[PDB]
């Protein structure tokens, strides 16, 4: 078995000449003696944890039924034969360059590129979507490049399937998703069970690709609404009269009315319809909010805009060792 960086990797024999990438995973590069090409494989151990086990199962799931060139599929998955001789699972995946996090730390993006980019990720968002499913936790990482700038949606750990009837909650809920990429209502009311969600993401990745810099980069939990609300301003009173739950408006109310931040001064070399359909992913009322098939069909997007060529699903949609069972009997098709 070779090894790397301590840990070792039992992807022998179809898969030789390993070279670390990144890092209860880990990922590296690996040959693929069958197919004859370079490939990427992440190492999981998670069975110990029942969250490792919840966010293992959504996404191996999610990524076998799913099939779409903006989103990573799973080529293999390797793990030994029987429950009790499972430690380790590992995910084959094609090999990707770089990702949008690792890009935007050296490198200035073309409006050409933020153009391509933007498209690619709403085209996949599209098909997640279509099949009722929520990423939740959309942002530069989770978005991977190859050397021809082709770009995968990746790590669908903390997807869930839309639940809108139940998506109301107290002021101040607790959430797991990445910090500076949460919508406002999170803070004040959501569970975040809406296609919303992601929109206001991908406006966030938006922003950040026309600075090389997170638009809203709170250091704590209600430290994120201030971020936001420096820049959208305060909500109108439609807005507010929209919640209901009297702690998550009187909070809003407590605050001293602010302006709104123009975004051609907060990013004055963005091509002006960027900046159009920014505004219109990163709307403060989430029922206000664009959603993805509209967002396709901005002007800013017409240059690759074809809704034939942006399919859509086919079929859409406990403890720690009920979810390693599951887990088992999920990848039991790759073997062996
Ligand atoms: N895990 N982790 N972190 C270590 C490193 O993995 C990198 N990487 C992932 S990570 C996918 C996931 O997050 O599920 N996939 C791939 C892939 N197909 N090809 C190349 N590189 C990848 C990511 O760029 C980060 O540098």
């Amino acid at each position: 078995p070779e090894m790397v960086r301590g840990q070792v990797f039992d992807v022998g024999p179809r898969y030789t000449n390993l070279s670390y990438i990144g890092e209860y995973g880990m990922v590296c590069s690996a040959y693929d003696n069958l197919n004859k090409v370079r490939v990427a494989i992440k190492k999981i151990s998670p069975f110990e944890h029942q969250t490792y086990c919840q966010r293992t199962l959504r996404e191996i799931k999610i990524l076998l039924r799913f099939r779409h060139e903006n989103i990573i599929g799973i080529n293999d998955i390797i793990r030994a034969p029987t429950i009790e001789q499972m430690k380790d699972v590992y995910i084959v995946q094609d090999l990707m360059e770089t990702d949008l996090y690792k890009l935007l730390k050296t490198q200035h993006l073309s409006n050409d590129h933020i153009c391509y980019f933007l498209y690619q990720i709403l085209r996949g968002l599209k098909y997640i979507h279509s099949a009722n499913v929520l990423h939740r936790d959309l942002k530069p990482s989770n978005l991977l490049l190859n050397t021809t700038c082709d770009l995968k949606i990746c790590d669908f750990g903390l997807a869930r399937v839309a639940d809108p009837d139940h998506d109301h909650t107290g002021f101040l809920t607790e959430y797991v998703a990445t910090r500076w990429y949460r919508a406002p209502e999170i803070m004040l009311n959501s569970k975040g069970y809406t296609k919303s969600i992601d929109i206001w993401s991908v406006g966030c990745i938006l922003a950040e690709m026309l600075s090389n810099r997170p638009i809203f980069p709170g250091k704590h939990y209600l430290d994120q609404l201030n971020h936001i609300l420096g820049i959208l301003g305060s909500p109108s009173q439609e807005d507010l009269n929209c919640i209901i739950n009297l702690k998550a408006r009187n909070y809003l109310l407590s605050l001293p009315h602010k302006n709104k931040v123009p975004w051609n001064r907060l990013f004055p070399n963005a091509d002006s319809k960027a900046l159009d359909l920014l505004d219109k992913m990163l709307t403060f009322n989430p029922h206000k909010r664009i959603e993805v098939e509209q967002a396709l069909a901005h002007p800013y997007l017409e240059q690759y805009y074809d809704p034939s060529d942006e399919p859509i699903a086919e079929a859409p949609f406990l403890p720690k060792e009920k979810l390693k069972e599951l887990i088992f009997e999920e990848t039991a098709r790759f073997q062996p």
